[PDB]
């Protein structure tokens, strides 16, 4: 009866990437590169900056005091998201040590379905029978319990390695007639099989990736079904899973957000922290374009040499040097870009799930 097994600390012990970013000149990219009025104002941040990011996906306004280096320093400045080389056994101080503290199963269908065989092969008790359990039980719960004849008490069994927990992905689908938005960092009750647990879900698109790198979603999106993230006990039945949150304002102690299935038991899905910088290009020649409004001092210009442009008509580039003291920079660019185009800088960061504890009342 522990959530976290001895047997987890003994699995993980090869620790392959311990990188450190402070001993870094320039980004890391030397791969390819060189009470209800709280409620109410939050509910309306919320709505707004999901507006927000629906309208401008993830941009950042910098400013003149501030610095781009020591704020950006653990990013890096990776050209493609689908064929880098990201590891998911990388040590970070973000990241919770019960990290250390996971099961990691390799497949998840051949161990659901070995697990599955073997509860067939190894029931000691057949279907449809009246059967006298002795359980072990504490005392203080006793002290809610009430009468089986008015209220229905059920008793559900577990399979193998199912009280441990795991990072695991679900299946989200945006429940009809709810136009209301909900982050990825929320908690969220969610039922699956019979179990109820309070779980913060990193919202990811289920687009498939060769190395298993999947952009990080802010907010839920409202058309597609997304994949929710997160450190859980598993379930090797892939059962339903419904998502609401309890407030007591309805008749109804529930507000349902979605509805979806279990997915998958995989610890090798990293979601990833993408931060984009737009601005406009000043000036045009006919092979280099000088750019205002990135930075404000020429060594961040500097420090940001090797990470590529990327402009929204969807021309990549490069940059040449640092014309002014003010963040303007010389650039080349793949085509001829006007001033109604927005050029934009990503960098993309490692993202950990969050542990779930359960939930009662």
């Amino acid at each position: 009866l522990d959530e976290y097994a001895p047997e987890g600390t003994e699995d993980w012990s090869d620790y392959d990437e311990d990188f450190e970013y402070d001993g870094l000149t320039t980004a890391r990219y030397d791969d390819h590169g060189f009470s209800p009025e709280e409620e109410e104002r939050q509910l309306r941040e919320f709505r707004d900056m999901e507006k927000e990011d629906r309208e401008f996906p993830d941009e950042i306004e910098l400013e003149p005091s501030e610095s781009a280096i020591e704020r950006l320093k653990r990013y890096r400045g990776l050209k493609n998201l689908y064929n880098c080389d990201w590891q998911v056994d990388e040590k970070d101080p973000s990241s919770p040590a019960e990290w250390k503290r996971l099961l990691r199963i390799g497949n998840y269908k051949n161990t659901k379905n070995r697990i599955i065989k073997e509860t067939k092969n190894e029931a000691q008790a057949i279907a449809g029978d009246r059967i006298r359990m002795f359980i072990r039980f504490p005392k203080f719960l006793l002290e809610k319990i009430q009468d089986p004849k008015q209220l229905l008490f059920a008793v559900y069994g577990l399979l193998l390695h199912e009280h441990k927990n795991a990072v695991v992905n679900f299946s989200l689908q945006r429940w009809e007639q709810y136009d209301k938005p909900v982050p990825s960092q929320e908690p969220i009750v969610v039922q699956y099989g019979v179990r109820r647990y309070t779980i913060q879900p990193l919202f990811s698109q289920g687009s498939n990736s060769p190395n298993n790198v999947h952009k990080y979603e802010r907010f839920l999106h409202p058309d597609t079904v997304s994949v929710a993230t997160c450190i859980a006990p598993v379930d090797f039945t892939q059962s339903p899973a419904i998502f609401f949150k309890p407030s007591p304002t309805d008749a109804k102690n529930i507000e349902l957000i979605g509805h979806g299935t279990f997915l998958n038991a995989d610890h090798s899905r990293i979601l990833a922290k993408r931060a984009i910088l737009t601005g406009h290009p000043f000036r045009f020649h006919k092979t280099v374009v000088t750019v205002r409004y990135m930075f404000f001092r020429p060594e961040d210009v500097e420090w940001f040499k090797s990470i590529p442009l990327f402009t929204k008509s969807g021309r990549s580039g490069f940059i040449k040097e640092s014309l002014g003291t003010h963040g303007y920079f010389k650039a080349t660019f793949d085509g001829k870009l006007s001033a109604q185009d927005v050029v934009a800088m990503s960098l993309y960061k490692r993202m950990w799930p969050m542990p779930s504890l359960p939930w009662n009342g």
